Formats: structure tokens, C-alpha cells, sequence
């Protein structure tokens, strides 16, 4: 039947399937004491931009300290460059030399979200849902934890509109507009 | 596309643009010990049942104690005036005098809700949604908190079937009936 | 109007008023230290799986300890027997000698189950949704808590595909899945 209702219906699926692919799971890893060995710190989720593979995530997940690790999908290891960390902007650029064309999420232009959109919390896999809470910040309904920090959250066309952070007030969750994504991208790639 | 998953499925997006306008904020106002000098007590959320400009809140957001000023989605500040405060209901009317037909929110027969329908709880601005979790109150998944306490919670025929209350259980929120504000607002008109 | 809103796109509503009937209230009930006089331990919800009234719950709201009641949905309670309890697997099996055949809920298998899923928790009435939080559990977005713990979380096509339980974390509910109980089901029919 495709006049089931969970045919019909599961629009949340059909989004997530889309995106989980582009979206990837990150270690921060600092040394010892007085040990070359390193262990990790640090624990995230983040998501690709670019097909030769320019990653995204927040100043959380990673900052200029410390080693990045990339995991994806798929499940093979990188170890990921810094290219830039805003940590006024809370947010984070990274790249990986993978062998071949990656999967790559597109930016929305997050001033035309309207309050009430349904959008999807993603991490590395763990997902939440909910709605835009208000028209900075875009404010959400949907849980954000660990699982999805440093993850996209996306409307219902598969375009990222926000990273997830860890902020919360009374139960509304907080991510940083693409738009400022948008503005930190192109004021890197000077 | 309207073919595409953003257009066709948004439906709460569709009702909160329909509501908004008739949402309110509400400002509850205390003269100091022994001043002149009023200063704000309590802030919260409202809502117009009428076009001369009559508006619901609940017991909470203002009390027949204080003074009440009024702000417009537009963002015109009003003098309120209360009409009647009911402290057992939980329930208050308050009536501003704006210039021309202001817009109105219906009453939705709240015996009519079936468990599981999608309701949208709101206030100013922020909104949250979930289902009714129980056939007194109406129950319901949605976050209530101070960005949309004393604003309405609809259905999503876009009709007040309650006022969002702080009251929580296990997770789950409280509103009063809007069976309970026909009765409260039929008995006021005395 | 059957191209409002709220006929076209209360699908929630439409899975809860199939499901309810087979949803039902348990209670666990101990002897007091020296005397005759039972008492209410614990309470619950558990689920029918067979029209001559097999009922399934998870291990808390049933241990072969106590005394068990069940209360129908139409109100009529009745003594329950306990068929097997599985402490490790926390899934239980009672059964019920009601008069004439029963309301029965079909298992989904819960392998087939996409992250982003809607589903639905359900006990006794409080229901609660959200979706497949992650592909051991399902994790999931649905608030769970004793008004629906014990009970089911269904699918869009009202499958049970999995149990109801107080696990949490990060705001992340857990649920046996129903494939945990084909196979406790299957080999208790030894």
C-alpha cells in the first residue's frame, strides 16, 4: 500500500536518508601530560560542504588545539586539517583528503525559515525532530545532545540551516544560522 | 516545487503565520514598596477573541493586583484594562482599546480533540508543537514555557482549543480547556 | 472540509483511535509483611497480542512476584496470569480469560525501521510522539514515562515494534524492540 499512512507520511525519513551520508562523526584528541600519547577529549558530530572534502562543525567539537579525527559513514578513519576556527562564531572549518567525489549538503538561506518549518537534528547515527521556535540563533523544539552537537539542522528540503550546539532554555535548543555559515565560509576561502 | 517535501508538509508553518497576529504579549506591572515607580512583575502571552479588542490570558499572567500593558506582534504598546479575573479557572480577560477591527482567534470545541491530534502551542514570539497526550486539562507533548505561557494552544484548524499553562507532569504540559473559557467568557458578559 | 488541515494531516490521530482498544492498564499488586490484605505496587500499560487475550508488557510493570490485574480500556478489570517473564529480555507475557475474541496488535519487524520514522507511544489514557531516534534498542524523540511505559511504540501502520520503557538519556527514550519480542514469544510457546 501507498495509501499507507507510513508511506504517505514519513517525510522525516525521507529527509534523513538524503543527508546521513554527508554527515560525519569527529574526535578531538589531546596529548598527555608529557606523553607523545595522545587520547581523545573531545567528541562530535559534523557535515561536508565540498566534494574533495571541506567539513563543517562548531568551535566545540573542534578548536585550533588540539587533533581532529574524521569518521564516516561508512565507517573509515581520516585524519582531518584545521582550516579555520571562528570561536566568536562558534564555528568550525576542517578538511579531509578523501579518494574521491563526496556527498555534500547545501546551505538554505536560513532568513526565509518561518517560524513552525519542520527541521531535522542530525548527528553521528542519532536524530532528532521538531519545529523552528522562532524566526543570533535559530531557536528549536527539537533535542540536540551529543549524539547531534556539532551536527546540521535541516529543513525539510535537506538543506542545512543550522549547526546544532548544546545551548538550551527551557527546553528550546540553539544553532547557528547557515546565513552566518554562509558569511564564515567566503570570509575563509580569502 | 510544490511537489517538493518543504511545501507539501509544513502545515504547521501554515497555521502559525494564520494565528500570530492574534497573539499577544502581556506585561504585569507593580508599583515599588512605597514609589510611585511601577516596574515589571510578570511577563506573558495572550491572545484576541474580539475585534474591539477583548483578549484571554490566563490567571497567571495577570491578576486583578498589578497594572497591564499590552504589545502588538506589530509592536505597538496598549494601556489593558481588566474585565474579569477568574483565580479558580485559571483564567483572565483583559480588554485594550486599539484603533480599528483587530484580528480574532475562534474557539475550538475541546471535547472534539481525539488523542494524538497535532496541536501548536504559542506565545510571544515562540512556538512549539506536539499532540494531545490526553482525551481538567488537555494534556500535550508540547513545551509550555514564559516564551508562550498564557498564549493559545490550536488545533490545527488554527482554533484556541486551550491557554498554555507552566503546570508540567513527567514531561507533559497543562492547558485549560477552551470549553472552559466559552463557559468562563459567557459568564463574564453578565 | 476534507481539504482542511486538520482532516488532512492528523495521521497520529488516525494510528492512536486504531491502537487504543488493544492498549491496557496493569497493576502489580504485593501482599502486605504479615497480613492477607494486597496492595498496589506498581502500575503500568501493557498490549494485546492475541484475540483469547494474551498480553505482553515489559519486566516492571510485570515480575512473577506479585498479583496482577488487568483494567480494559472499556473499564471491565479482570485477573491476569503470568504466562513468562523474561527479567534479562524485560519483557513479560501475561494472559487474561476474557469473554469472546479480543483486539489484536500485529508486530512490525523492527529491522526494517528507518531513522527519522514516525512512531508513537502509547499506555493507559497517554500518548506520546516522535521518531526513530537511532537504527539493543530503538531510541527515540517520544517522551516516555508511567502513562504510557509498558505499553507500545507503534509504527504509521499501528505495528508494535517495540516496548515502552523509563530508560533515558540526553532526552532519548528506550524501547525493547519488537523483534526482542517475536523471539520471546516464540520460545515461550514451547
Amino acid at each position: 500500500d501507498p495509501n499507507s499512512l507510513r508511506h504517505k507520511y514519513n517525510f522525516i525519513a525521507d529527509v534523513v536518508e538524503k543527508i546521513a551520508p554527508a554527515v560525519v562523526h569527529i574526535e578531538l584528541f589531546r596529548k598527555l601530560p608529557f606523553s607523545k600519547r595522545e587520547v581523545p577529549v573531545a567528541s562530535g558530530s559534523g557535515f561536508i560542504v565540498s566534494e574533495d572534502g571541506l567539513i563543517v562543525t562548531n568551535a566545540h567539537v573542534v578548536t585550533n588545539k588540539h587533533r581532529v579525527k574524521v569518521e564516516l559513514k561508512n565507517g573509515a578513519t581520516y585524519e582531518a586539517k584545521i582550516k579555520d576556527v571562528d570561536e566568536k562564531a562558534d564555528i568550525a572549518l576542517i578538511k579531509i583528503d578523501h579518494q574521491g567525489k563526496l556527498p555534500v549538503l547545501l546551505l538554505g538561506r536560513s532568513s526565509e525559515l518561518r517560524p513552525g518549518e519542520f527541521v531535522v537534528a542530525i548527528g553521528s547515527n542519532t536524530v532528532t525532530t521538531g519545529i523552528v521556535s522562532t524566526t543570533d540563533y535559530i531557536q528549536t523544539d527539537a533535542i540536540i545532545n551529543y549524539g547531534n552537537a556539532g551536527g546540521p539542522l535541516v529543513n525539510l528540503d535537506g538543506e542545512v540551516i543550522g549547526i546544532n550546539t548544546l545551548k538550551v532554555t527551557a527546553g528550546i535548543s540553539f544553532a547557528i544560522p547557515s546565513d552566518k555559515i554562509k558569511k564564515f565560509l567566503t570570509e575563509s576561502h580569502d
